């Protein structure tokens, strides 16, 4: 059996006590589902957290980079995911964001992992920022 699905989604702050680590950030995203199917395959996946921040949005390309496959996407606000291969198992990816200018909300973060199709099977998992603070300086 079973499986249904699963999902991943973590991040790489380093350590949030240092300017750097809040200057940049590394955020992971991984899909995960089995069914039964047979089919498949393809991987879609969708996150949205603090948004609060400024991505690369050249930096996800680097993710297509790879390979000229796995792709991925971020709307600077949510990214997104996606990916075909297979067979098999499970995907991940990595991304990158920054920060510069303060704001001002305070909000938690949510996640959700589909795979096709239909019914049932998905995943779903939630996030909050990871640390969070501010201030500043400067």
């Amino acid at each position: 059996e079973e499986f249904p699905f699963a999902l991943g989604v973590q991040t790489l702050p380093q350590t949030c006590d240092e300017p750097k680590a809040h200057t940049s950030f590394q955020i992971s995203l991984s899909v995960s589902y089995t069914g039964s199917r047979s089919a498949s395959n393809m991987a879609i996946v969708d996150v949205k957290m603090v948004s609060g921040f400024i991505p690369l949005k050249p930096t996800v390309k680097m993710l297509e980079r790879s390979n000229h496959v796995s792709r991925t996407e971020v709307s600077s606000n949510h990214v997104l995911i996606y990916l075909d291969k297979v067979s098999n198992q499970t995907l991940s990816l990595f991304f990158t964001v920054l920060q510069d200018v303060p704001v001002r909300d305070l909000k938690p973060a949510i996640v959700k992992v589909y795979d096709y199709y239909e019914t049932d099977e998905f995943a779903i998992a939630e996030y909050n920022a990871p640390c969070s603070k501010d201030l500043g300086n400067a």
